């Protein structure tokens, strides 16, 4: 009495890289949850709200090969004014107005997101390293009720 | 030289609101462990089991603009007769019956999970704020082993 | 040669205030040991056990800015008919039944638990000062043997 | 003025179950710190390292129904011979080599990752009980530097 | 004028039980500092230390419930062949070998760590009792220098 | 009969490393409690408040392999000038302005939070070490009251 069934499909997601280190697989998709903010604290240009950290991990490092890393973010800016502001996108209609997420690095200077810009370096040692990062957001104008949520993928850059 | 390889992807999420506090990040999206419940414990309608605190934190309150607020939870009831009672739903098979899900007020009371009866009313400060509530199993039979699992979602209203 | 190896991660808490005083680190978070009782002792409604005292510390106060400071406790009170008296929560099964937490004032007297009123006012000076604070068994009928576990919050007010 | 504005979701987990005793919410799901090891601690095969101890504690026990308790443990073994070492998982690369961590018993002994055979059993009291255990980093071989995590599940006789 | 600022959190811990007797807020969890001994006092397998005592205190007894208590610990065994000796554990490095903890009764008796074997019985008083204990090394091959921590649980029997 | 059911999961935690000493599981991850601090305390820049201590363990220490030991910090600075100074990350809503954490060295000196710049040497023993740290806060300008929340990251080097 086997009684054999069906039991559906798995799928598998991976990379190889000829690299010094390799992304922790807890890192290569992660979602960071900002909050709730207040128009009240967004009210003209150049405000900006607190901030809530991020990390990326690097496993199975070795610094025979590579002593330094350095991170470069890309994704939409807000305008072609503001070039280290990402674009909110969530749906058609929703999403607030006049407000951006900036990244801002290891040393509290926000990052441009053209994808060539990188971070600032940082020593490396054998086995798993952390890179810190921040986010928070930026308003442009006069802050609106809205949804924000926005996406952006890095690159790294091993020497 | 520089070795550059591909990365990975961030999600963020958030939220903008016209409102005198700010919901906490750690309080947008929780889970809450009631664990292993026995079935000699709920063994006629109306039975209760041990209740299982959790808490929301608005943030960055401010007292000029309103002093109190209220919170309000939206849910599939279990039953036409049961209106404050939440209904299991985890998969097509495996789940416990005749039992529910009670939300119990700062009073002790049971809230109606309809999304407009709010809970009573809390006197805020500036700052972070807090807010108690409970959670307890309702049994409205005859218990039977399974899993029990359920979701809710909540709003704030600030007079 | 060097060696260097990964080390761990360090969490920081802590809050900046605006006020006349500053609450003890040891003092914001804090574990009350009650012990254990015998449902003997508690066998109607309004019985009571022994007191387990508790102080909140607080320093570097200043009389220039303010004279006196009360405390106010919020919490899940146990029915609409005992506001005074905190429920327990520690897990789906095996609390106690019919039976609460009370928190007696320096005056002696029971502090509704709502956030709102505020003990008795205690005259400070400048530098440590500590204000005391007692906790008790409350029997609402017949007690049933378990576990007794609470959590509270409180605000201080200078006046 | 309500200004109601959205809030967030709140997600309920638990289980029902028809047994003598009910696991503790706290002890479902729990995280074991083992901390780091040398290297030079495990240079061969059968080579161990110190124990750290971890509990699962179990409430609302009826003695009438039951009078001892047992556990059996689930996960993946390291190697056809080697069934009572657990197998490490965290990522694809950068995780240590030729060790695995092992699970002992009340008495002192290993035991067998296949979820039948139960280790030994425990009297049992009416209320809250405690079971402890303690977990050890076995070598089967000459280890290498990395990460070691692993993970695992438990079932319960009530015999 | 009316500064209100948030405090922190209050946890209260405690059980109800029915029985003749209550442990002690004092006695419920204890540490007990056994300090450093030397290796060349434990060199051989029986080897022993010098004792250090302990006190579990009862309040509230009464003598027409009950007359006589007793006590048991359950605790992870060194050995299969040593079921009376406790298994040190503070971490996965640097913990002492071939040494473990020994509890002895009133009697000067060691008591096996299982649970079930309660040690000699103790005629009781109205009021407060006390019931002495000491706790030694025992060395079952060549002592080697690290921690030595340990913990155990206890269970009261009254008759 | 047996009545075997379902428990839960049990997750561990650790690392191999081939260096002198091991870090201890109590400090791998661990939180500090500063406590509340007043903002007239902190009024202008380069003000710092009071200090908070805590240390770092290292366990089975070897002074064959090595002799001395030093730790650097990692994380996010809160200026392009303020390289010594730790920025708050807690949310997106309510922290303090214009004031960073500290961390100070054995020596009373701060240290650059970019993980390259290692702390003053300490001599070693065999068997388990302590390395003392301090921690505070520093304002950078006028204080606004909120949450001070942070965190970082360590690594040891063997020399």
């Amino acid at each position: 009495a086997a009684t054999t069934v069906n039991g559906g499909t798995v799928h598998f997601k991976g990379e190889v890289v000829n690299a010094a280190c390799a992304v922790d697989a807890g890192s290569v998709d992660q979602t960071v949850q900002l909050g709730q903010v207040r128009t009240a604290s967004l009210a003209q240009e150049g405000a900006t709200s607190s901030a809530v950290g991020f990390n990326i991990q690097l496993n199975d490092c070795d610094t025979n090969v590579a002593s330094k890393a350095a991170v470069a973010f890309l994704g939409t800016a807000i305008d072609a004014g503001h070039t280290n502001v990402l674009a909110l996108q969530s749906s058609a209609a929703g999403s607030a107005t006049n407000v951006g997420v900036q990244i801002l690095d290891r040393t509290g200077a926000a990052l441009t997101l053209d994808g060539a810009t990188f971070s600032s370096e940082t020593t490396l040692n054998n086995g798993t390293n952390t890179i810190p990062f921040q986010a928070r957001y930026f308003a442009t104008g006069a802050a609106t009720p809205g949804a924000a949520n926005a996406d952006a993928t890095f690159k790294v850059q091993y020497q």
